[PDB]
């Protein structure tokens, strides 16, 4: 039906029909008479996973051949979601299978529904890696993802009584169809035992961890590039010591929920130096089959978690290839580059010197070494300077010494990034100033970015569409294009068609909702705010508005508002006890709201469960306004900001992240940014932030408050969320109240222009045509030209 | 190349080698250029397996709505499939073909496949003939079990001691099992039993669910697929909660490798819940896809008490769940379920402690003494004023701690219940269910074990099949019978010559793998071989006494010549048994002194064979000469291993008990080595003092093996066995020595006698005929079931 989908040719329809029903048959071991909707979706990912072998062997092959520098990021994480419509998509098959599927009688879209997600991370971090994983390929570049097959991925969140209830992510259960096991790799990952000094080094009495590598294949957009996500799952080398095998395997279990926050969980540990250890191995294997070896490998450290690469590698040219201190210390800092993705402290990495004696002791020898050359190297800038050399060391002082992993990466690293262009500068001038001064040559910013294959032609095909009516389809790999949207802001036409998308998706998500759980009102403007729960990210802060609101409709309850549909989602971390709260609070506002005759249609306020990738997916196309409201400095990019500004959402939001180049590109009139800069923070941070002022001060804003604490939004246990209104009255590190009455004041100018959908739509296409910096591609291109030393191809 | 193996056609051919590399493509990824001798096996094993479907989808909608029958067992020692598929479905040749013109050879990619090697012994290969002869016999059956992740240990021989290794058989995949999420039910554990308006209810249960696998089951040519379903096990801080999903699933992690032996294990009472419990849902959503036609609709057969539960458990469902009268349900039961026993060894009895059956299973202890009490009342109306016998027969036995006899159960449970050969049939009779006989006689029989002529002819010894079909043709494979017209064959000249010619082959090519895998054999040598688990009953310690009497023979008297013997040893000990443990130990001692004595060189070699499973079975039997058969009389309630070295060539040295009786019976008692106690001789004794005493060659053996003779650093090392032997053998060795050594004399005298040796093995094969399990299972479908066998074929 769609043109941006191909062509659904009659010789190509009838083999794709063949090789479902041949799949069916000898795969499945089914009949059309007994066959299962699971059975029919696996027919198609085996059907369409068939088309994925030539192209994989020969990608694979090609760079054997040219032999260009390999590019490895490494990650804990790879938010990668469902594979079969996005497979469709690169290859240019989804119209053929769409009609093939049609003809043999069945939903195609309904199948797509039965794959489960590859939940392999938590939020940002995890959905950069597979938006990068996609770019990296459409560029044609020689790259590899390493990562854990997590047998659990991020829990799948159920909503029980209004409270966040974690179940297991059962992913694997019916099988992977696009992952391949490789177990001609398996590789030895060793653990504890000691360390023997003789005439080198050598590491000793270990025990050892299997780990099995599964490839997933990565296919670029209509370039016939298929790369490779390399995962690593553990395994094992009477009766007790075969169910003991589940220990060793436990290292590869499950992901940690840990969103922006550390504790020092040393199965944690086992599980970073896992990844690293195989890895590296990995790595140094393709390489032979050490001077050109940073000329030939890049790896990419994705936040810390792996910064354990940094002293094994030095570990393996020092003990194992026999390589000098010096020479091996060149070769390791040539190679890895570190991207930083948040300043806040309790999110740094910090491990007790102890727990890395006993589980790696050779690496704690390593990074003691590390650490006195490189202080060596501040003390000769900045001689007498004890200070600087406490703040810099890799050594934390206390009644637990600590190691800290982002100083390790910062030495051990020739590149390292900030994640968007105020943030990149935060790193300079406040949390690792001393390591700018001493090297700032090392400093780089590379703003986020989104996949427009994923993010636009996947989950908007109709707003894909009507843009490849106008400037054809170049700009799916060359986002940049999207400019030439500025020509058609007046166009009568494109107005219309940009409106009629919008109400199209949201007509799409009234039905999911209505047909898996909830009635919304369609005709209503649709308030988005989904991303993990955190106290940074200021859910609480839509709370206020919403209790606004709905007071200011008791208040004056025949005076029309914009009717509004408020959606929350986002997952808690299970120990995120504040968090927790705040989820109970949405559900607990929408059960006083949603119920009350007064307001009716006039409000809604829903909590959206178990907020993943494909859900994302699903909403961001149908959003009408994007919360992006983080209290500036907190939020180092943001990316789901973007996805929602290439969907035909406009932005609230402050000036944080990524938020202030967005702000830029569309120009600050069709940005709704309010409250704090990051120098307002600054002023109140140094002069003592008092929120019993705001109260004192703000009538609407004490209304709220007293509800909350009185127990009007809990009334059979009043007491409910009274831990909510203590922090944000006595220990808000996030001035929630601060940014209150801007916050309000900018919603009201929202519902303004909405009541007028002209120029609400032609806001929306001024957003839409310069969003073209937030592709992925762009971020990559500057990855490989500034940092990884390559070019890329499309 | 062989004719018994079916048609190379040059299109299936064509056929066949363009799915080989389509699957080397597309399923496996690879080019000939990465391509490994595994990825070879793999690129074969998926293309024999697309043969499979069509006949097994065209089977499964075919079941005419039969009665069906349900083989329920925690133990199927299946061994590989791919050469197994190739033979049922004759596609061997035309694979050997394909394979070689892409310049590989299939024996080769054979050796790649693991053993799916989930059961211990003969029980769970039984389990495994039977599945074959069932489909070869075209009923409706379905052999239900446990995927145990890890089957029997793998055995490693370290030191000349056994090291036990964990049977990974799953690590790269098996092509052979079809996952059935659609089919994935509730198995519930522990909870309590609480009283609602209507009746029982088991509430507040823990559940684990069981996630079924289907195996295909081909038939021998007859375009039938049966199924075995394979049960696996699966979980419904937050990071302690995900990895404590592990015990649940620890339920069907490992198989337990004891053989001949009771452990009371938690672990082991819920495997057997596992099975049964999803296994029983199963059988009754096909059977509602009225509960009075459920016994003419369902058949389910008990491998020994393991699968006991499925008695209450079906009473559970009956009453708590359908809603039928006690009365009603228990006549569904006992018409649906029969029993197998397979050992009169009183260590193997299951007696689950009541302590632990009330706290795991709460509603079934209480459908037990439910049962027990109806039993009881009903021996008292029989037998009036039989008090003991009520003890005696009661499903609960008294003691410092009470337990459940489920044996007891099963009989009580019952409408069949049957030994495994005819004198273990009737001693079951006699003695230690002779009350429950005397109660209800009409529920005792008998059914003979048997082995496939498939697996254990065909499929081992491909070249004996040849020439046996060369004389009678190819009937004879699902008809085994007909051997019996290869009696005519005795005199003949060409065929003693050629069914010479085999096993010599066949002791080539064994003697080939022993060089390849592990280093030396003499080619030219008697094979003398004893394989099974190790255990006292067994007697391979009765061997050694024999191994060393020959070692000392030639040492005293050495220019004269004695036939040449290679005796071979193999079996696993099961892991906490101790003696067992040390007479592996004592066997490779033994072999450590004579196999390096100049004297003795290439005239006696003793070997212990590592890891016997069922793949190193399909070995060694075809290259038997001799096989050892020498449990003490009234052990071994049947055996299995003694047919297939029958069927195989081999001559059997054995004592009169369990199925050597029918085996010599059949023969003739002059085509036998049969020695020592009979049945009647045990039952008067059971001192090994006077043996030792009056025999002066015994006695040095035992001054050799106490004095530290054959381990010299460690002299008192054997002190356990010669203690054991001397005052606490339950399985009388000294007893049966000189006629044991004697009778090996006269084994020895024939050998040395070529054309009377191979005349007298022709009349073993050719009357090997009753041992197939096709003889078997038509009996259990005539006898028990009640369904008509039918070698019928099915269409495409
Ligand atoms: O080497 C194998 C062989 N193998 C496959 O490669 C396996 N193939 C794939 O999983 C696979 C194939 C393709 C093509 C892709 Cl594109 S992604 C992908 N994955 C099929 C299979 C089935 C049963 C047993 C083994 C296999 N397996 C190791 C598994 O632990
Ligand atoms: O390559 C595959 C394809 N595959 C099957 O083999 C496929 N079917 C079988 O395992 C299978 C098929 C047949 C035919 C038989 Cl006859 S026995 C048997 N088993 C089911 C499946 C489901 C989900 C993902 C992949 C598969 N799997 C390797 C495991 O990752
Ligand atoms: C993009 C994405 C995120 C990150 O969104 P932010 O608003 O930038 O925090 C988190 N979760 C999912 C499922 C996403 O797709
Ligand atoms: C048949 C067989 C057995 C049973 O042999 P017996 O001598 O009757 O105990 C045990 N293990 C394997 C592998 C077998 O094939």
């Amino acid at each position: 039906q769609i043109s941006v989908r191909g062509l659904a040719g009659v010789e190509n329809v009838t083999e794709l029909k063949k090789n479902f029903n041949r799949h069916l048959h000898f795969t499945l071991v089914k009949d059309r008479n007994v066959a299962t909707p699971r059975d029919y979706y696996f027919a198609l990912a085996h059907t369409v996973r068939d088309h994925l072998v030539g192209r994989w062997i020969r990608t694979q092959q090609h760079y054997y051949e040219k032999d260009p520098k390999r590019i490895y990021y490494l990650s804990l994480e790879f938010y990668m979601g469902r594979t079969l419509q996005n497979t469709m998509v690169n290859l240019a098959l989804e119209n053929a299978c769409d009609e093939a599927t049609y003809q043999l009688g069945l939903d195609m879209e309904e199948l797509e529904e039965i794959e489960e997600d590859a939940g392999l991370g938590n939020g940002g971090l995890g959905r950069l890696a597979a938006c990068f994983l996609d770019s990296m390929a459409t560029l044609g570049l020689a790259a590899y993802g390493y990562g854990i097959r997590y047998e659990f991925g991020i829990f799948n969140q159920k909503i029980c009584g209004g409270w966040q209830m974690e179940e297991a992510d059962d992913w694997l259960r019916y099988g992977n169809p696009w992952e391949k096991a490789r177990p001609e790799f398996t590789l030895p990952v060793h653990f504890y035992g000691r360390v023997e000094h003789t005439s080198g080094a050598k590491w000793v009495d270990t025990q050892v961890v299997l780990a099995m590598p599964y490839d997933t294949p990565v296919p670029g957009y209509r370039n016939n590039v298929v790369n490779t996500m390399r995962l690593w799952s553990a395994k094992a080398p009477y009766i007790q010591a075969v169910l003991d095998r589940n220990l060793a395997e436990n290292i590869s279990r499950v992901l940690y929920p840990n969103d922006n926050f550390f504790e020092g969980k040393e199965l944690r540990l086992k599980q970073e130096y896992f990844v690293v250890a195989a890895t590296l191995q990995d790595i140094i294997r393709r390489f032979k089959s050490f001077d050109a070896f940073p000329d030939k490998v890049a790896i990419q450290l994705n936040d810390t978690h792996p910064s354990l690469a940094i002293p094994e590698l030095m570990r393996v040219l020092v003990d194992l290839e026999r390589l000098d201190w010096d020479k091996a210390w060149e070769v390791t800092v040539k190679t890895c580059a570190y991207t930083n993705h948040t300043v806040i402290p309790e999110a740094l990495e910090r491990w007790p010197v102890h727990l890395l004696e006993t589980l790696l002791p050779r690496h704690l020898q390593i990074i003691y070494e590390i650490n006195q050359r490189f202080l060596n190297r501040v003390a000769a800038a900045f001689p007498g300077d004890v200070d600087r050399l406490r703040r810099m060391s890799l050594v934390e002082e206390g009644a637990v010494k600590r190691i800290n992993m982002a100083h390790l990466c910062i030495a051990g690293s020739h590149a390292v990034n900030g994640v968007a262009r105020i943030h990149s500068e935060i790193l300079k001038k406040t949390i690792f100033k001393d390591f700018y001064e001493l090297e700032p040559h090392k400093f780089q910013n590379k703003t986020n970015g989104i996949t427009p294959r994923r993010w636009l032609v996947l989950c908007n095909p109709g707003l894909a569409e009507i843009i490849a009516e106008r400037i054809g389809e170049e700009y799916i790999s060359d986002l940049d294009q999207l400019r030439k949207l500025l020509s058609y802001v007046d166009d009568e036409a494109f107005i219309r068609d940009v409106a009629k998308v919008k109400q199209e998706n949201k007509l799409k998500f009234a039905a999911y909702l209505e047909r898996e759980y909830v009635h919304i009102n369609p005709n209503s403007l649709f308030d988005v705010q989904v991303k993990r729960i955190h106290e940074y990210k200021r859910q609480l802060l839509n709370c206020l508005h919403v209790i606004t609101l709905y007071n200011r409709i008791k208040k004056e309850p025949n005076k029309f508002v914009v009717p509004r549909t408020v959606m929350i989602g986002g997952k808690a971390a299970p120990g995120y006890h504040m968090a927790k709260m705040i989820i109970k609070l949405i559900t607990a506002i929408g059960d006083v709201v949603n119920h009350d005759p007064v307001v009716g249609d006039r409000l809604r306020v829903i909590f959206l469960e178990n907020y993943r990738v494909s859900l994302a997916e699903k909403v961001i196309p149908a959003a009408d306004l994007s919360e992006q409201i983080s209290t500036a400095g907190t939020e180092a990019s943001g990316t789901g900001n973007m996805k929602f500004m290439l969907n035909g959402a406009l932005t609230i939001g402050t000036m944080d992240g990524a938020n202030v180049e967005m702000a830029e590109e569309a120009g600050e009139e069709n940005f709704f940014i309010f409250g704090m800069r990051v120098e307002d923070v600054d002023r109140l941070d140094q002069r003592g932030y008092n929120a019993q002022e705001y109260y004192d001060r703000i009538p609407e804003l004490r209304q709220i408050i007293e509800q909350l604490s009185s127990g009007f939004f809990s009334p059979k246990q009043p007491d409910l969320f009274k831990d909510i209104v203590n922090m944000l009255m006595h220990h808000d590190r996030f001035k929630v109240f601060a940014d209150y009455e801007e916050y309000v004041k900018c919603q009201e100018r929202v519902s303004a222009l909405y009541k007028n959908p002209r120029e609400w739509t032609r806001m929306v296409i001024r957003n839409i045509a310069t969003s073209g910096k937030f592709s992925s591609d762009r971020t990559i291109a500057q990855y490989a030209r500034e940092i990884w030393g390559v070019e890329p191809s499309r």
